[PDB]
């Protein structure tokens, strides 16, 4: 009816790989030396020798970023960026540009839910999804730059005016000298280290606990490299630590561990969830309630349209939904839902000692936390309010080739 | 400078609808009507002086009241639902507070402070009801500043066309008005027993004739038995072949439908419609017992924790049907992963035609005059609907509970 | 009939509102300065600025007090007060007068069941159950007063011939001195605050204890403010404080996470229930034993009678009963049952140093427990033994202009 | 101020000579169907206990009275099964927590002889003992008030008591106005398929006999087991039958998860030989029993009996005691969770209603229509008063103590 605004339609989507490193949605696409590569950290692929000494030896960095461009027909273009490369640009127009082409944008459950079954058959979790994330979150860089509005506005509004984030990285002091509240450094050793690498583990935290005080709020990322028996021997070595608390210390397959974990230890906390995917997969990080706070990543997740499902099941049980730093898309998100206390902010310069922008050159406007914290008012801007460095135009190749 | 300059709340005001049938109280209608004048199975049954009439025992003694929320730039957003006087007290004297200068966008703020400020003395009930039309009217305010209608603001449309069935004495009206199906209120309650039961027994067989063996037919039990009862009156209609029952226990014993489950686990059962809030609805989900979950838009808290309802339910691809509410319901219903159709509750005194939901209150509630409804019929601002401006001498402003 | 008793019947119901402050069943509708209201206290709001140092700038004194007159054909009339204010007495006349009026008031059992069965369409909880509990205790209040009994003597008798109470406020040294067993002291941050606030709690409680001493039992309430990981970690950072029992720890409607609670601090008490109505909310608190005290409010779960029944489902499982204040309301129940082992006094005076009415100056025979105790022979008067202040009277609003 | 209520000054117990009179419902005339049909029990086991239940000793203990009296002259009292042991334990033990107490303290008196007598009671005869007792201080509260029990443990919550018929004659039953019939089950599992078989045809008969709508239950007197009655309730499934009561021994209530898995749209009860509210809480645990029917004079009285029906009324979990007379009438017609009542027919035909007690008392209300009034029990306290023929009959329990 003509009682309404008439709202655009889409018009096109266009997909670029983004050439080089440091800049787009792959946090671990980086120059060698960023301690998030090349420091020490226990990993699914420590086990083997030489796979232990870097993250790029086994692939953390195999994928590299992706731009996802949605052109209304009144001219707006939405888009947003995230790991998957060259496969997501492949997928982006050969299966889920079918369901784009045409549609009303503010659709977004019925798109999601299109994309989703429609790719089951070889989706569900993983790279597939990732796909889905970053389009749908161009989505919602559309619908906000349509109406003129930030996209915290349309997703429930601003529950608070400030966000406070902890800092990801090897210097916890540094963490603490800028502002942030907390710091959470990543577990050097894996099991397969035995008794020594426990022992390592256990000094390496010491003397991060000694040189912050006792008071700052220390966490630990283990990034899916243990297992319960491990964990479990881990965690009671370093209850003088006072550690807030112990992240990824399974493998996503086995979530069903943390009932195990927390037999072991009920008043220590834990969390997980970076790689978990769709409102199916979080359900099951709720169910029993063994985990403190579910971190998924916007980008991988499923998307924004997916991840207020998710925010929402956890809201009932009064479950924390604090995202795997993912800039803007998880600020935007986490200034606006009841159960999103804080944020995350992963340190990216290389030697974690300052803050920088979690997407590199590949924007000119990302509101960052050097003060430890960001306001409503630093994400007044259109959608998600990223502007696209016309100088990193350049690096922006069309993903045309893979189809030739 | 870079984006739009919302405008604030700037003033609330509440009124009782007067007289009977217009408004949100579905029960406070005029004598002779099936809603209150029928043989209906109720909780108060169970007591003769209370068994021939659902206004005896009060159904309708709260009654209808609307809430209009004013922006700073003029607009106005507003919705009604039952509640009448003592709502409007609780409305001024409590909730008035959180929401003067208030971002109206700030809808998940707004809910939170409301309903945790209130859990002292609520949770539940009168209380929700009352946050759950304020927050109806913060969605109205925000559809029609935006000037764009409420479903295109929470989702969009996940179908072009919503199916409605029908709720009434008369399943055969609603099989020749294109209604997909429909639910009949059961009669007689577990004191009546045996006696009852058969009655029961052959009231549905009756029915079962009448619309044939493939019209689908459900039967609504208004919280009105308990579990012995349920099983045995399900066992002894299991050749009607009854697609679901409905609210067949107290609101109160949700744990009991794990031995109505393990009795009838080929039997759909539902209920919802006297819950409230996502951490009420958790309850329904868990265990999986309930085939659908149906809360009502104005009483569960409203809309903004209704998307959270559905959305748990999602999770595990538990379908929500909202308990009639109208527009309130459509809206949502269109733009849902998980909201498969829509509910009408006949409100014709015999149940054999279509009438607005709020009766006269508004001058344009889409009905499903053929038993259905499409996303053109919802495409005006905000919830779409347009109070009768006739209608405005039946609204009594509130200011006299504060004298 | 001509061999029995010839009982009057109910004749009319009168409501009022108790005019100002101070006075009635509304415990937190005080004037400014009472600790009740302008003390740090962490509460559901209290995750919000404007609304953390006061408890009257969220509503909690938004309902008042009112109070309920029933009286017999033969005259005699029972009352009883309560908060609910105009909205109680609303519905009081309009939805609840209808089951009364020409009752034999000892059809206690019938009335309730008729009142809550037939408010369940907007009740169930909350408001509508407070005004069906002082209808109850005035129902009660009359059949003592027709019979010339006290309440105790009419519901099982006195199990003790003395009542031993904990008093509840700011300054547990007080309670110490003023012959009170224990001394229950409000939380005063919330996990909002986060680990200072944390630490800031734990100092507040350390304080108390060094006052009292080692032996004195101190109780900390929570006041439905606190969710179950801050709960876990606030516990295990006050072990060596030896708390005897933390109370509300958790909103009413997550009841469930008391599971969790106890499978960290397994050897720790908790206990709630003033927010939880009917024999059906409470049938979940004693499910599964993990609270050692339920604390029903007489006045507001759904009256003795419900009260009653919720006490005897306790006593089949020995979990002992211990209600929310109340008064006289409580003290008749609290003496007459096989688990009700003390009472609660919530310090009435702004500093909480001593005791005063609990309803104000409502009644000018309120017994109260100066010395920490009471005894049977201070309930021996008819009914709830509580006379009307004549210089309340006046007070006293008729609510016949919420009809007009 | 307030009344004075006057204290208990003493305790007097008698044995009920003879039989036919007091509340042992088995301590019956010979030729009574109570105890000369064919009914399964769980000592059928044994061919020289199968054919009468006096034979193993039903009728063993005989009935017995308690009277209290108070310092102002007023007398309540109460009767129950129990007879010479259970006088020996009223004066020997509870009677030391009785002289010189309120009598409106029952929650104290109760919580005192249940504990005190933990030791060697908790569920059986030291129980019944001490529910009579607790009947006979309800009794002496009701008169020193002039108000029916009733009128003080909630009021009515009806005003009508419908009554179902416990015997072997259900058409008489109907035609006597009841609701339903309840008959009892002939032959146990020892009896194996045959016994099986003749069980079908006997409730096939009476299904029969009555028609199709008319509500027949079937009483197992606690003598059968899980696999037993899986199959006998499967058999019986086109018989439509109402509930099965007390299939299994009181030992043995888990069992019915068992039996709620194979038939779980079939009705089963029980609980008239289980005690207290601790007893009674797991029968409730589950919810595998659609109705719990405590003896008031078995189970610990009228004081726990309240605790007992609360608990249950928090599940919405009907409780329908064990017949009783007054004492259960009293209970029926005020809680909120207290559908019906039982009469156990005693006449020995079971074709007509007779007293519960006897020719104990001289206005004892029975329901010849089917059902009672609350007008039939607006009498002082339980309303029974003693047959002065019957006082010749009650045999001090002086004797027991030389
Ligand atoms: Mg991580
Ligand atoms: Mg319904
Ligand atoms: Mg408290
Ligand atoms: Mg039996």
């Amino acid at each position: 009816l003509s009682s309404v605004k008439d709202f655009p339609k889409i018009k096109a989507i266009r997909s670029f790989i983004i050439g080089g490193v440091g800049s787009g949605g792959d946090y671990h696409n980086v120059k060698g030396g960023h301690w998030l590569i090349d420091s020490d950290i226990s990993t699914p692929a420590s086990k083997w020798e030489q796979y232990k000494k870097s993250r790029t030896s086994w692939g953390i960095n195999v994928l590299g970023s992706f731009l996802v461009e949605i052109e209304a027909t009144d001219g707006t273009v939405g888009f947003a960026t995230g790991f998957g490369g060259p496969p997501a640009c492949w997928l982006v127009h050969q299966h889920f540009e079918r369901f784009l082409i045409g549609a009303d944008p503010r659709n977004t459950n019925l798109l999601f839910e299109q994309m989703y079954r429609a790719s089951m058959f070889y989706g569900r979790k993983g790279l597939p999804i990732a796909v889905i994330s970053v389009i749908d979150l161009a989505l919602w860089d559309l619908l906000g730059k349509v109406r003129n509005e930030p996209v915290y506005r349309l997703i429930g509004g601003a529950t608070k005016e400030r966000l406070d984030f902890y800092c990801t990285g090897p210097e916890p002091t540094a963490a603490k000298a800028m502002g942030f509240w907390g710091g959470k450094v990543p577990l050097p050793f894996c099991p397969d280290d035995g008794h020594e690498g426990l022992r390592k583990n256990v000094e390496f935290l010491r003397k991060h606990r000694e040189a912050v005080g006792p008071d700052f709020p220390i966490m630990v990322d283990c990034y899916m490299s243990l297992n319960v028996s491990y964990t479990i021997e881990l965690v009671k070595a370093c209850l003088d630590l006072n550690i807030n608390w112990w992240e990824e210390c399974l493998s996503p397959d086995d979530t069903d561990g943390f009932a195990l974990i927390k037999r072991a230890h009920p008043t220590v906390k834990f969390t997980t969830g970076e790689h978990e995917y769709s409102r199916y997969g979080f359900r099951k990080l709720v169910e029993g309630r063994n985990l403190d706070i579910i971190q998924p990543d916007v980008m991988w997740l499923g998307g924004l349209t997916e991840l207020l499902k998710v925010a929402a099941l956890a809201a009932a049980y009064d479950v924390p939904v604090v995202p795997h730093a993912s800039g803007p898309y998880s600020y935007h998100f986490q200034i606006s839902q009841p159960n999103t206390p804080f944020q995350e902010y992963l340190a990216n310069s290389p030697d974690g000692k300052s803050v920088l922008p979690v997407f590199g050159d590949l924007f000119i406007d990302e509101p960052i936390p050097t003060k430890g914290y960001l306001t409503t008012a630093d994400l007044d801007k259109p959608g998600f309010g990223l502007t696209i460095n016309p100088a990193a135009r350049a690096k922006l190749i069309p993903s045309d080739y893979l189809f030739k």
